[PDB]
């Protein structure tokens, strides 16, 4: 169903699903809401941010 | 000095220059400053966005 899961710094996780869709969990795998225009990093050290329920990468 | 240019599908650019300064241009080529929080689309397609001075690409 997730085509792809952003590992964020916080423990907190970022799905993407085959339908287009996005969900975000915290650390304990509680559905979170998921913020708009904030700066999110990844385990690997990649910055996101959400604008429009899309996932924009620092380039 | 222009390090990156992206063209924008309203007729207008986006520059980095080699210092990391960040400027829009308009149709006109009227410097202006870089837009931020806002998503612009190219002309190849892709969507940008600015925030913090730095530029985040579509994933
Ligand atoms: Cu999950
Ligand atoms: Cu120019």
């Amino acid at each position: 169903n997730v085509v792809k899961t952003y590992d964020l710094q916080d423990g907190s996780k970022v799905h993407v699903f085959k339908d287009g869709k996005m969900g975000m969990e915290n650390k304990f795998g509680k559905s979170m809401n998921m913020p708009e225009g904030k700066v999110m990093e990844t385990r690997d050290g990649t910055k996101i941010i959400m604008k429009g329920n899309e996932i924009f990468r620092l380039d």
